[PDB]
Parts: C-alpha cells; sequence; structure tokens
C-alpha cells in the first residue's frame, strides 16, 4: 500500500503520488537517512553512502573497516556515546554516570492508521485507509532501552509525520536528558531557511538565512512555545519563492519548549534535529516505562511556499483540530478589552451590547476584569468568580441581557495562574511554582501554579465548571499572560525536577482537554498575550487563537503573512481598532483595518459607543460585507501574493471547486511619484469565467493570473481594495 | 592607572590609550555590559539603559517595577534561574533538584597584573606595572555560590582578558552544569559573524555570515579544540575587511570542547557567551571548592582584520607562549612521513640524513613508526621504547649519527593513546578510556587514554624521560589522532562523570606542561593529525604546530590565510612535499611549493634522496634564501593582502622598524585572456625608500602602499612570486 | 530642492542632494499637513526638523493657522535664528539613512565650538529595538554641552558612545540636539 | 569633458536617479561588462538622473573608504559611462550629451567643454561630499549672499496656488510679520 519493506536491501519506502521518503538499515544496525522529496516508483540502491575513510570520523565497536562511521553517514536519529560529533538527537544518562547510548536496529512493524499519542495532542485518521505508520525499534542491548521511531504518511497529502516512543526494559532507571522528535540529514543540498521570530505584540515575521557551517538553534526556554520564536522551520532552495521551488516545512506539534536544530557539518551536509529543548529536561525513566515525544509534521512542496502552506493549512484544520466549530463560520465579535481596560461595570457593558447589536455583530465577549476583585492586572488571578461590585446581580444577570439582544457571550479566563493577592494563594499557597527557600519572580505582577499537580488542576476545573455547566457562555477566550522562570514541582523527589517544564505542559493539555471535551458546544479562542503560545498542538483543543496584542493594520500585515506559513487563517484572530493604534500610535483608515482584520476571523475591540453615526454606520457597512464573503475567506484555500517588504502585502482565497475568490491589496508608503503596479491572481481556473462583482466586468481565469490588472493610484499611506469574483455560468 | 571604579554611579572603566571597556551595577546588583570598544577618557552616565515594560520580560523577585529586567538588559553574566530567557553563561544544579541560581553584585577588586590560572595555560605579564586586573563577585545569597569575573587590561595593548572563578560557600555540593568564561551583550550592532570551520586535512576556512534571530553556536564535543570549527570568532561590520571598519576578536584558550553562541534577541540585541561547551559537563563543586574557567583573549580593532589578528600575533607571541624557541628562528627541518609513511629502517633514514646535509638542512625529524613494532597504524601506542628491528642498535646511535653529520634531532610522540595490541595495554588495560560493560568505539584503530589519572600520567611520563633525558632529542612532534568518544574516568563516582572530558584535558596539560618544563632545551612542535588542537592554550606549550595533513600548497592558501586570522605565523609549520599532492592530487610547481611553505616555519617532507641533481638544487637554492629573510617571515608583522577567492593569495611580512619587507603573491588559476591585476603593500613607512632586492630599484613607502606594481602575467596554473625590499640609507 | 514638500519624502531628497551639494545650496519649506503631494500626515515639528537641513520656509496659509499652531512657528522661527549659521553653512555629516528606518544628520563648525543634530524616526513599532545615534566630527579633547540638558560631555564620548535615542509612539518622530563646547 | 580609465579596480557606482517630486535618491549598483549610462536629453541636467556620480569600493560607506565622485558643471544635456571591458577595467567619459550633438567647427573656431568636478576621498563618502561643498560654495558660487544666513521666507504657492489678490496676499504679509518671518 503506502509502505513497503525490502528486507533484501533493507530498504523502507514510504510513498504516495506526491512525496516519496526512504530509509535504510545499514552497517552496524545504523539506521540511515535516504531521501525525501518528489515521489518515485522504486528504489535501486543508488543512493548508498559513498565509503570514504574520513580523518577523526571514527568506527563501529570491534570494526576495522574504516570507511564507515556513524559521524559521516547521514541518519534517521543519533545519540551521544556512538561516535557521532554532530548534535544528538537523544542524550540518556546511566545509573554508572556515563551518557553512553549505543542503539542499533530491531524490528519493525507497518499499521494502518496512526496511533493516538497518549497525553499529547497530535494529527488522527477519520478512517484507518486514510494512512499507515511505520514503527522502527531501534535498541540498546546494555541498558536494555528501546526507540520507537515512528513515521506515518497520509493517502493523499505531501506529508510525513514523525515522533519517538522510548522504552526502559532494563532493571534501573536512566534519566533522559534529550529526546528529539525527529533527525534528518540532507546531502549536497544548499539550502536557505526560514523561521518566524518574534516578540510581543511583534510575533512571527518571516526570516530567512543562509545556513553556515555550526549549529544555528531556534528555540524556547519559557515553557510555551513563545512570542520570540514559532516552533516552525522551513528549509528552502535558494531560489523558492511562493510560487515555485523546493520548500521542506516542519511544524512541532507542541506548546512548550522546543528546539530546531540546523547543523551544516564538515562535510556540507544538513543534520537537522527537531523536539522538546533539552534545556532543564531531565526525565527519569523506571523499569518498564515509556516516553512519548511530540510529533513533528513535514511538509513537501516541489512548487513553492503557498503550496507548502497549503498543506499545512488542510492537515492542521481537517485531521488535528477536533473542535465542532472548526468547520462552522466564526461569529463577528466585539471584545471589551481596548474598548474598556478594566474600567467598566455592567451598566457601561450593557451600553455597548446594545450598540453591538444594532450594527449587526454576533457576540459580546467579556474580557479581563469580571472576576475576583480585578481592578487592574495587580490580584486576584485563581479566583474565578463574579466580581459583584462589578456585576450587582452576578454573571448570569448579565449573559441573559446579552443573550436577550440576540447576541452570543463569550467570557476571558487565565486558569494556569495566580496572583499573591487572590483568595487562592490564601488558601493553597503551596499552588505557586516556585523553588522552595526562593523568592520567585514576578511578570505582570503574577506568578504561575503548579499545573503538574493534579489537586491544583482540580480545584481550578471545580471553579470553572461551575460557571460554564450553565451553558450561559458559548465562547472562551483562555488566555496566559507570563512565561515561567522559577521552575520546580513540590511533589516530585529532587531527581525528578527535570521532569517539570514538561509536566508543566502535559498538566495544562490534561486541563484543557478536559474541559474541550466536557463543553464540546462552547468555541474556545486561545491567547497567550496575544499569539505566544500559537502551535499546532494548541490547535488540537482550540480552533482559533488571538494572533497578537498589536492590532495595527499595518503591523499586523507582517504578523499575520508570517502565521499564515504554518497556520491556516481561520486559526488566526484580528480585530479592528481604534487609531492611533494603542500599540505604536500608528494612523491608519478604518477601511484599512477592517480590510487586515478580515484575513483572520473579523472582530471589533474598541468602544462602540463612542463612534460617530458616520462611523457606526461604517462598521455595519463592513460587516453586512464580511458576512457575504467570510466562507471563502475564513476556509478558501490562502495563497499570499505579495510581502509587505515590497511596499504593499496582498493575499486572497479561492473556495474549493475554484468558483469564487476574494482578494486583498493593500499599499503601505505612499509616494509622490508612484510607480504603476498590478497584481496577478492565483488559484484559479484558467478555462473559468470570473465576474468581478463590484464592476460586472467578466474574465478568464487565464487572464487574471496572468495579465492581472492595475492597483489604484491614490494619495495617503496605508490604503487597501478589497476584490470579489464569482465564476458565472 | 588602567581601571577605575567610581563608588557614586557604579561604574567600572578599563582603559588605555586604544580602549575602552565600561560596566555598571543596575538594579537588583545586576551587573551590566556598557560599552567596549575605541578609548573614551570619561564616562557621563548616557549608556544608562532605557526602561520599558517589555511584554513577558519578568521583573526583579518581590519588585513592582516593570520596567526593567533581567531578560532585556544587557549583561555581563547570566544564569539559569534569574528571570533571564537568553542562553545563560551558566547554570547550577542544586541538592534540591533545581537549576536556580540569583546572583547579585557582592564586591570587586583592583589588582595590579593578573593572576596565574591554575591547572590551565593563560596570559601573563613581565612586570607588574604592564596590566591591571579587575575582579567582580557576585554570590547567589542561598545558595552561598560566588562567581569572580576577572578582566584584565594591558597598558598597550587593545585586548581585554576574561574568565570566571565560583566558590562555593554553602554546606553542601552543588553541580556545575555550564561556566562560560565571559559574557558581553550588544545594543543596536548589526554585526556579521567570522569563523574558521573546517574538517580534517582541511582547517580553519574563512567562512563570514549574517546574524539573524536565534542563536548560532560554534562548538566542539571531541575533547579538543578540533579541525571542524577553532575556538574563535570574529564580530565585524558589514564593511569590515582587512584594512578598515570595526573588528571584535574573541579566542578562547582552552584545548578542549569549546562553544561559541552568539544570539541575536527579540529586541535585536546581540548576546555572546565564550567558554567550555555544556555537553557532559557537570561538575561537582563540593564546599570550600573553586573551580576556574580558561580565559578568553578579546581584541577590538578600529582598522580592519589585519589589524586585529596583529594584535592576537603579538600577545600570543609575547606574553602566552613561554617556550625559550618563541624567539628563535626555527630550523629548517626535514621529516620523513610523507616520504616513507612507515616503510623504513635505520638504513634509509641514515640516506636521508646525508642528502639533507647537503642540501643545507638543518634537523631531522624522526616520525611515526619507530617505537614498539610499529609497522603500521594498528598497533604499539603505549610502547614508547626504540623499535629495535628497524633500529638494531638502538634510538642513540640513530641520534648519534644525525648529530654527527652536522644536524639536529627530532622524534615523534603520540602521548595520550594506546593501542590493544601494546604491552602497555597488556600490563594494564584498565589505562583504556571506556565506559565499563562496553566495547568502545576505535579510531585509526586507537583508543585514548584515562589522562585524568594521576597514574596513568605518571607511566607515560616516566616512558618519555628514559628516552629524553640524553638530550639526544632537540625537537618533539607531539600528536593525537583521534577525538574522545567513550566518556569516562574510572577511579571517580558516578556523579562525577561529567568530569571526564574537562580532567582528560587538565591531564593532557599536567604533563605536557611537566614535560616543556623540565625540557626548556627541547623544542615541541603540536600536532593532531594536523591542527586538530590548534588553539591559544596549545601555545602555551608549543610555539610552533604543524597546521594541517593537508600539504598542497594550493589548499595550504586557504588553511593558512584562516590560521593567520588569530595565530601568529612562526606558530604554524609548513612543509615542502611532493607533487602530485598526497591528500588531493594536485600538480603544482615546485618553486609554489616552496612560497606557500615560506609563510610558516618552512621545513621539507618528501623522499630527498629520489631527487634528481636538477630539483636537489633547487631545494639547496629555496634553503639559501629562506635563511636570508626568515627573520623576517617568521618574526615580522603579518599583513594579509588578497584572499585565494579572488583567483590570487597575497600577504606580506615587516620587521619592527619599517626598514624590511616580504612579500609572496599566488595566482591560482591561468586564463588565457587575464586582466591586469597590481599588488599593494602595507605597513611600510611612507616617508623610506625601499629597495627591491632582486632589480635595485628604488621606491618610497608611499608609492609601495598607494601605487604598488603590476603582477607578472605568465602562462600555467598555481604560480607565484616573491618579493624582498630594504630600506636604503 | 523639489516640489515634493512631505517631510519623510524630503529625508531621501535631501539625502541625496547632500551627496554633491552644499546645504545652503538646497531650500526646504514647511507645508500643510496631509501633504498635497502625496497625502501624507506629519507632526508639525518633524516637517520644521526635516526643513531646517535646508535652507527654512514655509508654504502654507498663515491665515488659516489656529493660535496653537501659529505660537509653534514662532518657537520654530526662534530657534532655527539660534541655530541657522551652524545649519547653513557647517561641515555636513550624514549619520543615519532613511532605509534604516531613522535619517540622521548632523552640522558642526569650523572651529568644531558648536554642533546641531538632527534624528528622524520613519516608521513607528510597537515592540522597538532601541537604537543609539553616535556623533561625527568634533573634537575628541573639547568638552560638549547639551543647551537642553545643560549636561557635558567628551567630544571621544559623543563620537564613540553616542547616546540613546527616545523612544516614541508615532510615526515620523524627530528630535534635534544643540551642543556647545565649553571653557 | 575627461575620460579615465582604471585598471584592477572594482568598483561599485552611485548616482542620484529620481523623477518630478522624487529627485535624488541615492542608488548603488555593480558594474559588469558593458557600458553604463547616465544621462538626460531635456535640455535640462534634470530630475530624472542628476549630473553626477561617485565609484566607490564595495565596503565604502559615509565614514570610510575609498570613493571618486565626478560632478559635471552643465545644466543642460549630460552623458556619464561607465563601461567595464574585456579585459576588466573600467573606462569612464564624462561630458555634454552626444544626443542630437553635432557642432560646427570652422577654421580658426574653438569649441570648450564644461568641466568636470573630480574628488578622492580616501575615507568615505562624508569625507567626498565635504570636499564638494567646500569646492562650489568657496570657488564656484559667485553670489554676495553665499556667504550670508539666508533669511526665513513665507512663499504662496501651495498656500493659494492660483487663488488670490493683493487682499488675500497682504493678511499672509500681516501673520508673517508676527510670527518673526523675514521675507
Ligand atoms: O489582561 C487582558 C489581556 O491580556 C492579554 O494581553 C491579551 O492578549 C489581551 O487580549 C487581553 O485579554
Ligand atoms: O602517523 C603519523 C602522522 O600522524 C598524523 O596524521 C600527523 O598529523 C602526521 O604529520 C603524521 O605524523
Amino acid at each position: 500500500n503506502l509502505i513497503k519493506f525490502d528486507d533484501q536491501n533493507k530498504v523502507f519506502h514510504l510513498h504516495n503520488k506526491q512525496i516519496s521518503y526512504l530509509l535504510s538499515i545499514e552497517d552496524g544496525g545504523t539506521l540511515s537517512h535516504l531521501y525525501f522529496g518528489g515521489a518515485v516508483k522504486n528504489y535501486n540502491n543508488q543512493l548508498k553512502y559513498p565509503r570514504l575513510d574520513r580523518g577523526f570520523s571514527g568506527n563501529l565497536p570491534e570494526s576495522l573497516d574504516r570507511t564507515f562511521s556513524r559521524d559521516s553517514l547521514p541518519k534517521e536519529y543519533s545519540s551521544a556515546g556512538e561516535m557521532d560529533f554532530h548534535t544528538p538527537a537523544t542524550i540518556v544518562r546511566n545509573p554508572d554516570g556515563s551518557n553512553a547510548l549505543f542503539l542499533a536496529y530491531k524490528s519493525y512493524k507497518i499499521e494502518d492508521g496512526k496511533p493516538d499519542l497518549k497525553g499529547l495532542p497530535h494529527s488522527w485518521t477519520k478512517e484507518d485507509d486514510e494512512a499507515q505508520t511505520l514503527i522502527v525499534t531501534l535498541e540498546d542491548k546494555v541498558s536494555k532501552l528501546e526507540y520507537d521511531l515512528l513515521y506515518t504518511i497520509y493517502r493523499d497529502r505531501p506529508v510525513i509525520v514523525r515522533s519517538v516512543q522510548v522504552h526502559n526494559h532494563g532493571e534501573e532507571a536512566v534519566y533522559l536528558e534529550k529526546v528529539a522528535s525527529m533527525q534528518m540529514d540532507y546531502v549536497d543540498k544548499d539550502f536557505e531557511v526560514i523561521t518566524l521570530p518574534g516578540a510581543h505584540a511583534n510575533e512571527r515575521r518571516v526570516q530567512r538565512e543562509n545556513i553556515g557551517q555550526g549549529i544555528k538553534v531556534f528555540s524556547s526556554y519559557r515553557g510555551t512555545s513563545s512570542h520570540q520564536m514559532n516552533p516552525f522551520m522551513a528549509l528552502v532552495d535558494h531560489d523558492t519563492n511562493e510560487f515555485m521551488g523546493e520548500a521542506y516545512g516542519f511544524a512541532l506539534a507542541y506548546s512548550g519548549n522546543h528546539k530546531f536544530e540546523v547543523e551544516r557539518d564538515q562535510f556540507g551536509q544538513i543534520h537537522v534535529n527537531t523536539g522538546i529543548n533539552d534545556y532543564n529536561f531531565k526525565w527519569k525513566l523506571n523499569p518498564n516505562e515509556e516516553f512519548q515525544t511530540p510529533e513533528v509534521l513535514m511538509v513537501y512542496s516541489d512548487q513553492g511556499l503557498n503550496k507548502m502552506s497549503q498543506a499545512f493549512h488542510s492537515l492542521i484544520h481537517e485531521r488535528i483540530m477536533r473542535s465542532k466549530f472548526k468547520d462552522q463560520i466564526r461569529p463577528v465579535l466585539v471584545n471589551n478589552w481596548e474598548a474598556t481596560y478594566f474600567d467598566f461595570n455592567e451598566d457601561k457593558l450593557k451600553t455597548i451590547v446594545d450598540k453591538a447589536k444594532k450594527l449587526g455583530l454576533e457576540m459580546f465577549v467579556l474580557d479581563d476584569g469580571w472576576f475576583g476583585h480585578r481592578d487592574d492586572d495587580n490580584s486576584s488571578l485563581g479566583d474565578w468568580k463574579v466580581y459583584k461590585k462589578k456585576f450587582p446581580n452576578g454573571l448570569g444577570h448579565f449573559a441573559d441581557y446579552v443573550h436577550e439582544q440576540g447576541l452570543k457571550f463569550g467570557l476571558w479566563f487565565e486558569p494556569e495562574m495566580i496572583s499573591y493577592e487572590s483568595n487562592l494563594y490564601k488558601e493553597h499557597p503551596d499552588y505557586l511554582m516556585h523553588v522552595p527557600g526562593r523568592k520567585p519572580c514576578p511578570s505582570r505582577n503574577q506568578y504561575v501554579l503548579e499545573l503538574g499537580r493534579k489537586e491544583v488542576r482540580d480545584n481550578i476545573f471545580e471553579q470553572m465548571v461551575k460557571i460554564l455547566d450553565s451553558k450561559k457562555i458559548d465562547y472562551i477566550k483562555w488566555d496566559m499572560n507570563r512565561s515561567l522562570s522559577d521552575i520546580y514541582e513540590s511533589d516530585l523527589p529532587a531527581d525528578q525536577q527535570g521532569e517539570a517544564y514538561h509536566r508543566y505542559v502535559l498538566g495544562y493539555y490534561d486541563l484543557l482537554n478536559k474541559l474541550v471535551t466536557r463543553y464540546p458546544d462552547i468555541l474556545f479562542e486561545g491567547c497567550s498575550g496575544g499569539g505566544g503560545r500559537f502551535d499546532v498542538g494548541q490547535a488540537y483543543y482550540t480552533p482559533q487563537i488571538w494572533a497578537s496584542d498589536n492590532t495595527d493594520a499595518i503591523e499586523r500585515l507582517k504578523i499575520q503573512y508570517g502565521t499564515s506559513l504554518v497556520y491556516p487563517q481561520s486559526m488566526m484572530t484580528s480585530h479592528v481598532s481604534v487609531s492611533p493604534n494603542e500599540q505604536n500610535g500608528r494612523i491608519t483608515p478604518f477601511n484599512t483595518r477592517g480590510a487586515v482584520a478580515m484575513w483572520g476571523d473579523l472582530g471589533y475591540e474598541l468602544d462602540l459607543t463612542k463612534m460617530s453615526d458616520e462611523e457606526s454606520d461604517q462598521v455595519v457597512k463592513q460587516v453586512t460585507e464580511y458576512k457575504k464573503i467570510r466562507e471563502v475567506t475564513q476556509f478558501g484555500t490562502l495563497y499570499r501574493l505579495k510581502a509587505s517588504a515590497s511596499n504593499q502585502c496582498a493575499w486572497m482565497m479561492v473556495d474549493s471547486n475554484k468558483n469564487e475568490a476574494v482578494v486583498t491589496v493593500v499599499n503601505v508608503m505612499a509616494h509622490a511619484q508612484p510607480y504603476c503596479t498590478k497584481t496577478k491572481l492565483a488559484g484559479l481556473d484558467p478555462d473559468k469565467r470570473y465576474k468581478n462583482l463590484e464592476t460586472d466586468e467578466v474574465f478568464g481565469g487565464d487572464e487574471l493570473m496572468h495579465l492581472g490588472f492595475y492597483d489604484p493610484i491614490e494619495r495617503g499611506d496605508f490604503k487597501a481594495k478589497m476584490y470579489h469574483f464569482k465564476a458565472i455560468n
């Protein structure tokens, strides 16, 4: 079917109509990486690695053959202690104090479907014939450890998914100091590497670099996937762009500390590892226990970055996300945060609800400040009960009002966190994450809960269920506003404190999973001070995520473009906010804020009651137009057309039958003497005829893609134009 | 004098006429890096770091000030556990299992001179007024650890030297999982990074890269400084070249595992750490014990890379190297290795000695194959006694013959290594480095000794003294032909096995130090399969080192050019070898092999007895000419003029009074229709008049530097020309 | 210099012009915002700062200005009269080019006793990198007083250390500095 | 007006292209074999390409590196030619454009070209520019006002365009006086 093992040449071949992945068993049972790329029907031993005596690249135990070395061969995995001097995929500490591991091929199996990953998010299948999974087992015969390397291929996608499971079949514990989810080594490739660095209010700009000898590391230590470096990278040809050239993308399905390593070695080979960061990672694996890594999604495109992205979008949306809302149009909501910050009460919010109804909005989301005595960000996290001074008749009274006005109701929570000034801390001070004897460091004047402890998760779960069981809350914004700094888990022995970071993430996933599965009828939006936990692991739980606290239309071009390299546009949310912008002071046209906020799932986040009639009618118009196009903008195939560094940013979405397209083009800096520019479309049927719904003119798909059209020339910075095309019969 | 502390503004200033280095004590006793660069007379608080609330960059314990963060401030050091998410300079593991360290300023001292580093090579002073050293102590009041940060400034050099000493003043042990020698953080710099990657027979090519967000790592895990990545990097302006622009160079004085980290962070800052690699590094620091890191040499140049290199050359040669031979002209030797490999006996070597005398050579070096039963590289390491079948009357008889012919005598040893087929292994099998219970991996079919054990070092020391006490050996080539792979030290408890790599290097240094100090009358040349341990730490013991096993004139242009970025030319040796070249098959003119081998300390390594009379007379001529110029080529100020990527490689040396210069220009690929090229000189006195000793023509120094002259145009690949100029009175 | 009187596009035009031509040879006028040629909205202070690189003038209907804006013209003019001998005729050093997102330049009198420096930030960022400005053309051994703050710095400090640029919200922001050597 | 040919130089070329309301942006290019031409046919020196170029080292910037600047003292059609030839040499001509140029030189007559100012800097582009600034200001400009501070003027063009009369302008004059303007 999709996976074959040739027991004569010792070669495994995963293939479909799009891709082939080839690996082999080499001397000493060494698992070698041969190829990943466009599909081939057969393999005939022509990628056997040349045998050369390479100075200082040593040999197998007891071997006299100097021309084979685990330090030169391209491999599917590696360890410390095996005569390999690359950065190793795994490191084990044994009872004798050594870091020795020497893995050798033991066995394989080929299964239909793919296995569920215990305690972790993962891609899945709806029917077993959708995919097959090869599991290759490697063993160390001295320490009695086994490593299972999982490889899944879907029948109709250019994707390989990899993870690792470690098993201790010995008599004593070992400590896992590093366990990568995968390793792949390329020969004779001269790639550039694309990543998505950033910061708070500045996430996921596209960065592209040459690769020199040495190791380039893209990672997080913050206990989250982070604002500063997304858990993603792509390796591309120098000449790859959005529409042509090869690209290998790698996205780690994990929401904690990650590490992507790209090493160009002494023989010009490019060695890649991806997995949980090894920083303060030391997992005690007792006899008869197992450790499962998160998985990595690997995409191959033979025709540019849009095709790569589209494969991630489809896999994430169709076979990772589990929400019942993933295929439902997302509501046009208003969120009060930038509108009021903490300065509100029920009467104030009711006026916003009234205005939202008149403007045609579909949901009101109550943001931070509704609980405990939360007058600012210096108290009350952990006290998930209504602030009576703000809501004198309780929270249900307000939710009922929202529903009576014809809107859905959403509510913000920050379940992982605790304030010193909280009843929770007064009752359970040991729930706050710190190293005993050391005052912890604050961040936004708050601290992190010990979510690795079941009793701590149970407390928060019971508080939330007491609100949520009423079914008055249709939507939850689940936020998380600081990194982890004081790394400890108070119920673990000293020798297990290297488990604290990963147990925190496991605990987060357990609590979140319990809530999203109890409440399939609630739309969950992830948040972490914006996009600080914006990853494929998170998608499994929340089908949309607040992309950034930066709501400036213009900086959002950069953030949304980078986000879309991996993540489907329905997974990112985008709100029209006030001008001048609250984060950078930029002044933008209202129409430009709307256009950029229709790339993600549109919402509004400004005090609607302060708008003039002229501005309010503009909201009505934006909302009315978005409702006509949002099935296509939220779920259509995304093509990025122009990047903001060109002075324009442009993108479009096309429905699955290529019958409808919505295109947006934004010009950044105005010029007194501008060059004429054209926009060309993509993803259309060259033989269909498309009507421009604004002008009623009709153009062949071939014309729209090859000729394009001239962009309007207007004065003023930060101007946008949208186009809507529909195929005629 | 050179170092001031202002106790009002809490600012330390190290300065001389060339450089200033400024650091301060910031909030929470945080040691902040302000500046390193061209000298200033005074400082007036204008580099106080802006105070901004940066999302997710948290704050000091118990602080309400959100605008100060150890995650944003530029610092002189850092740790895990202090709310910094950069790659940390140090990581400590405490008895409670945490990785917490929170260092705060405690005190300072300012001393004349600089302290000796116990057990390690280091720069030094001849008089105390040559330099001053600031030591700043930081403490963790909970774990009772103190970190001393050493900073030395020389009065007349653009250099700062840094190291760290950790002290445990607590009641229980801690484990040091990482201790960098230094950290420096730059604000608003857009640097490129230069390093010296390579491989066996391909060391130290110059590589230059842009720096993107993330961490770039240049390192070794091989137990040696390595062929693959030298322990050096330079940060430069985009427009820096050999003759202009700023450069910051960093060279680690250590001959084991190194790690250079260059992190461009979320706020555009460039954070650098350098020190012992943290890979399998876990040092048990008991109460009342200390741990000293190696030091790093930091050079600032305001006028290009030659000036940077020249500062390293001068510091290494004058104040690191200790050999009595460091200021003595180096002999023109012949080494028999490529001439015979293992296929020789005494009669064969005596014929080479006879021919060497006739050619005017000064020393015969007997290479591998003279000891044990060493017929090939598959036995005998560890058995340092003469092979009687090859030398029937003993080694002394042959040395006496060499001396009677008027030549000095040199001898190869590989003291760190052991073969299974050796008497040493038969007598002391536990001396071989391996993880008990696991067969170790071979490399060149040999294994490494447990040099961390005194009894193992004592054995090798006594064997060597038995040969060397005769004073018949004038020179030693100390080789080392494999990396460490099975990392263990059999006399240490399990919890100290993270000390094995560093104890190996300490043991190596102890043995080597004992021998170079017992034998100040012997010239030691370092070697490790060529330049596999070519570093500033090694210079302290051996004043010259075999640069590469690649003896092709043309690839040696690349290797020697890169080597010279840090290392003075008298520290690298270079031999004329046979054509076609034994390593790559290249055919080169004899004159080109000579010219390239006169950049390093010249020698010959080919079977002199097989030369025709015509070739032998060419050796006579090369040797005669080298003896006339070698004081200037070995010890003059080096200027690189052209890099081989331009199709030419050119360099020159100028004596300290600018009265004499020797220039070499090598053309690589011939062209049928060549462009005319010119060579311009550097480092001359514009007001002196220089005679070309070949043509008798005389030119002003200004003419030679500004006008230059035309290179000869000749057919054929790989052609060289040399020039010798002397100032006239 | 140009019919384009937008402060921001004038950074590009004035920088290029100065590659050959002395700054007293180019004229520069404060004009209305939004700009008449490209529609850009700029702070009045930024239009003034950029128009003091060339020989300053005004080209807008003064009679339509509010009292608050008119008093800002008074202030600009008063300050320009104090510095224009140095800005019009001092030695020009370009420091930063607008492609870096900042444009900066300065003028120094013939005896290196007085300097006037201008730094303009183009695009605002929510999470900005800290930037420094270093000076040029000073005497490393003179001591220069910042006339706004009264603080005093060696010429060597101003050229080698520089100082941090202010961090503010909003696009198209400018700051000027005036230094004078003390005796 | 001149020709100069360089041997074994690998220069980049800096010019000042533009358009109306977009003059003199700095452009910097590598030089390949063939002829690169920077010129005007418009009867004026032009908005589209200033009569200037500089040849610089790849690593030259505002503060370091060599630069050769060339400015043609002519206000009509110019042509700057930079030819990298078959032997790697860089051949430069500068002068009046040859486009529709055919001058009848009768017996006993002469034809004088405009001159070209050639500056060499060994230390960056600011030093190059400063040499042009000084030469132009001190030994080309002849105005009695060249060394006099220039007035802070108001110009009515963007203020009124053609829509004015004397009474309207007198109100602007009145306001200019109150604001301290000089012309
Ligand atoms: O405190 C409330 C707040 O927290 C974060 O910064 C979020 O990302 C915001 O959208 C807002 O919810
Ligand atoms: O075995 C002998 C040999 O070992 C190495 O490769 C050295 O670098 C050589 O110069 C030679 O001494």
